[PDB]
This record gives C-alpha cells, sequence and structure tokens, in this order.
C-alpha cells in the first residue's frame, strides 16, 4: 500500500499514474518568502487546480510529485491541489541539484535518518508521507552527490519505496547511477534511472533495461523547435521533438522492455529555479500541461501500431508494481 | 526614526543597548521545519536560544539584530516568540549570504530589489513582520552576482532609509570593493556597516574606510579557536587570533579617532546546521557567555585598558541607534 499527501491508498485504487511530475519548480522557502514572483499563492494554486482537472478529464488518477526538499516541496500545497482536483499525489524525499548549505556537510549516516524521517514519520510537522526517493546527478558524481545515492539506496532498503532519478542521459549517467546503486545492494527493479528521453543512444537504454532498471521516458512535451529566439528556453528543453522522444517508447517495446517503462511528462505550474516568464514561454509550447500525455502521447502510439494492452501495462500496471512497497 | 522590531515598531531611545550583530539560528531555508531534530526538537532550539537571551539581557542587553537572511534560515515566527519570551528586542533581516538557491540566483537587479523592498515595507512572508537591516556579502573578489545583490540591496536603502550591514573576508581586503560598488550606486557610506573586520590585522585598511565614511563592524570578538588546533574544521571557522587580539582593536580604532564609527557585537548562535556536525558542541565551551560576552568580558577588558564609560555608551548605544534610524 502506497502513501498519497492525502493518506494510504490500495495499489488498484491508482490507475493511470504519470510518474514525474511537479506542482511548483522553486527552491527551498521560496514559495512562503515571495509568492507575489507567482502572482499570488492563490493564484498558483488556481492554475495547478486548473491544470490537473485538465488531466483528471483525460483519465490521470495519480501524479507522483518528484519534488524535493531542495525544490520546495510545499506538501499542504500539494493536498490543497489533490482534494479540489480529485486525483491522488505521492510526494518525494530526497535531494535534487542544488542542496543547501546545511544539507551538503551531512554524512550519508545523517541523510539516511533524514530520508527515512520523510518515509518512516512524516513531511514536516505535516505527518504526509513520502512514497519515493528522488535523487540526482549532471554527469560524474560529486562526492556529495555520491553519499545522496548511496543514503537513498539505505533508505530504499529498509522500507521498500524505490528510487527515482534526474539524469544527464547525454553522458550515460545511469551507468554511473546504477553501479553505485548496486554497490549497496539495492534491486534494479527499484530504480528508475529518469530523464532517460534526453538521448538518443538506445544501446545505453536497453543495456540499463537489461540489467532490470526501469526507464523513465519522463519529458515528452520537452520540445524548444519553435523557440529558436529565445535562447535560455532552447538550453532547458533541447531541439528534438516531442515526437522524437515519444518514438523510443515504441523502439524500447520493441526491444522487449514494455514491462520497464514509464511515462510522464515533468511539467509544473510554478517555475521560479530558472528564467524569469520561463513559464509564460512553456505554457505557450503545452497549453496540455500535465494532458498532454492521455490527450497526444497515448494517440500518437496507437497511430505507430501499440495497442490498448500494453499501453495499459505501461500506464497502470508499471506504476503499481513500482510504487507498491516491497522488502 | 523610528525602527521596526520584530514585535512592532519602538523609538530610537527605546533600543538601548545593542548587539548589531548576531544569530537566532545559523541554517538554511526551512531546514528548521523540515528536520527539526537535527536541533533536538523545535521546543529544545526555542528554549537554549532564550536563556542565552536572558543571560545577555541581565548583563543589560536590550537590542540585538539578528542578521540571518533567507538563506541562513530567518524563521521570524520564531524570533518573535524568542522576543516575547526573553524581553529583548529583535530587529530582523533581508538581503542574501553565502548560499543563496537557484530560485534567488537567476533574478535581476530589478526584481531582487523587489524583494528587498518587500521586505522592509511590506513584511517578511505573511506574518507582516518588517526588515530593518539589509544583509550581503562577499568573500573575495565579487561574483557577478554578488555585485547584483550588494547593488540592489544599495537601490532599497537609497528606496526605504534603512542601512547595510556586510559580511567580508577582511584579509582579502574586501571592504575596499564592496564601498566602490556601494559609493558607484550613491549610497552614503554612514548607511554602511563593513563587517568581520576584527578578522584582519591590517590597520590601515580598517582606518581608510572609516575615514570615507563607513562604520566598521567588529562583530566577532569571542571568534578563536585557540588551544583547539587539533580540531582542523573549527580552526577554520573560528581563526587563531585570541579575543584579546581582536577587543584591541576597538582601542586602537578609538584612539585613531574613529569613536564614532564603531560597531561591536559577537556573531554568536544558539544552532548552527550549515556547519559540520557538533560544532555547536565546541563552540559552547570556547565561550559558555554566549551572547554575554561583549557585556560580560570585553566591556570590562576596555575600562582596564583605560576607556572612558562615556566613549562605551556611545559605542553600545549612541553608535548602533544613529545606524538604525531610517534616512532619506
Ligand atoms: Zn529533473
Ligand atoms: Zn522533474
Ligand atoms: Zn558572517
Ligand atoms: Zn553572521
Amino acid at each position: 500500500r502506497i502513501n498519497t499527501v492525502r493518506g494510504p491508498i490500495t495499489i488498484s485504487e491508482a490507475g493511470f499514474t504519470l510518474t514525474h511530475e511537479h506542482i511548483c519548480g522553486s527552491s527551498a522557502g521560496f514559495l512562503r518568502a515571495w509568492p507575489e514572483f507567482f502572482g499570488s499563492r492563490a493564484a498558483l494554486v488556481e492554475k495547478a487546480v486548473r491544470g490537473l482537472r485538465r488531466a483528471r478529464a483525460a483519465g490521470v488518477r495519480t501524479i507522483v510529485d518528484v519534488s524535493t526538499f531542495d525544490i520546495g516541496r510545499d506538501v499542504s500545497l500539494l493536498a490543497e491541489v489533490s482534494r479540489a482536483a480529485d486525483v491522488h499525489i505521492v510526494a518525494a524525499t530526497g535531494l535534487w541539484e542544488d542542496p543547501p548549505l546545511s544539507m551538503r556537510l551531512r554524512s550519508v549516516e545523517e541523510l539516511t535518518q533524514f530520508f527515512l524521517r520523510e518515509i518512516q514519520y512524516g513531511i514536516e510537522d505535516t505527518g504526509i508521507r513520502a512514497g519515493i526517493i528522488k535523487v540526482a546527478t549532471n554527469g560524474k558524481a560529486t562526492p556529495f552527490q555520491e553519499l545522496v545515492l548511496r543514503a537513498a539506496a539505505r533508505a530504499s532498503l529498509a522500507t521498500g519505496v524505490p528510487v527515482t532519478t534526474h539524469t544527464a542521459a547525454s553522458q550515460r549517467d545511469g551507468e554511473q547511477q546504477a553501479a553505485i546503486f548496486e554497490s549497496e545492494g539495492l534491486s534494479p527493479s527499484r530504480v528508475c534511472i529518469g530523464h532517460s528521453d534526453d538521448t538518443d543512444d538506445l544501446s545505453y537504454l536497453t543495456a540499463l533495461a537489461a540489467r532490470g532498471y526501469l526507464i523513465g521516458l519522463d519529458g515528452i512535451p520537452h520540445s524548444a523547435i519553435g523557440l529558436e529566439d529565445n535562447a535560455s528556453a532552447s538550453a532547458l528543453l533541447g531541439n528534438r521533438s516531442w515526437q522524437t522522444r515519444a518514438l523510443l517508447i515504441k523502439a524500447l517495446i520493441d526491444q522487449g522492455y514494455m514491462k520497464q517503462i514509464l511515462v510522464s511528462n515533468d511539467w509544473l505550474f510554478g517555475f521560479s529555479s530558472y528564467v524569469t516568464n520561463i513559464m509564460d514561454v512553456m505554457d505557450s509550447v503545452n497549453p496540455d500541461g500535465m494532458a498532454f500525455i492521455p490527450l497526444r502521447v497515448i494517440p500518437f502510439l496507437r497511430e505507430k501500431g501499440v495497442s490498448q494492452e500494453t499501453l495499459a501495462g505501461i500506464t497502470v500496471t508499471n506504476p503499481a508494481r513500482f510504487l507498491s512497497p516491497t522488502l
């Protein structure tokens, strides 16, 4: 049984499940401290609930919100949005690209206790528990990032919740990640290598798939084609098309790794950890928001020969098996 | 001429004896809320800061300026709570210290100015507590962003009248480069305390500034790791100059004639998460007085070296209150 922000639910209550989404991409404390940045706090919470409603109209029953502490995971703001839309939300624990000083100077012993705090006891005074552990690298692991992986693996072994990881896929990051993970004795089935549609090296994915790992093609609408005037927007979203990412799903089923795909949008309704008005530009690319998966990518795949049977396994069965704890 | 503490405004005269650089907690933003167990509990941290705050009250302190910014983890409801309990005025801080996260770092100088003025004019968070001072920092040659932070902090101060205090690596003559940016923005040296300057011995560097009109913050008087050379992490934080060696810098800056531009404080704290673990264990036994070290051990030291009580009173009451009075 899975922990959501509104309590525990059973495996089959989950349904069609986006497995890497954000409500707001921010920093810790930024939302409390400068909420005019997003218009107002209520201005943003409306923007999420409009956008979540649109996906729940499209069949989505659960999102996994992989914002960690250093992304500003306002776990109350989540459960606010989760009532008003009737979408389960699974919150995350862990650490992203930007930990603060009070994190960086901790030992792998200390980080393991904090990770188990938010899985076993609760995120802040709020009593909500996290069902997934997010971690991150961009290239070679820094010594701290190395600690984070081992602490998240030692956490994932006392609790059974899985690990999802941020990756710069162009530099075969999952390889080092999985090397570090397996050194701690974590089953490759308890780990999704994320941001993996950012590469075109299929051999790297299928090699990683074949050791047992789950592959996050969680970036399907991230494309800055049409924004070759925005320098920063092109940097954040890559020059590969959405169909280019989407086809890598079919290509990975073809190698007989349907059992191992998770698909998601990596969308967000507030974005402060990048240049200003980046959210202005991203919403014009993709008005559908988080609804881009059931409205545009599921039709596109049925148009390329993927039946409703295996689509339903990827969107319902795979996240169900992946989020259920396992000792 | 009123100043904003965390329990509403007060008048200049109400300030009294004032430590112009202190911390209740040295942390990062929401670290306290997220992992209170690192400090024992949120209760346990509040007990310990009130205890130390009453010890300094009984030695005669009324007002401390807690200069923790957003990224030192400035919990103003926490600060308001220990101000109620220990009957001590606490001025709160806006600005950006050594560790700004992504959502500040990507901001322009215009935006950062909108943010400082928000914490000065409107309030901090949803609490409606207003800041009385803008803290910024460099170590060495300013990063381009540190130039953006100094310039926006300077634009707020001209727009509001609140002073700017700073953190420096004194040994590298930072106050030279801070001052050049400040004065390039139209800001009066009277509005800027160049701090952490008892971490140098280059006396002519302090005097060169102080003549240009700046205030000089001697804000780490019991920082010294003497007798703690085997602890390499502690020796890095506190340095190897004893506390007498710093306390002399006061008397030596009085003498040069600059009694009016001298602010004195501890840079103490009751919870420290943004350094190695158990560093708070070490610091509390170097100095059991805590924030009381300036009334209890540095004041009697200076009178034995022959400073006039009328000069001491101006240093701790006339000097802070002139700094914190808003001036457009
Ligand atoms: Zn990511
Ligand atoms: Zn993400
Ligand atoms: Zn400092
Ligand atoms: Zn300080």
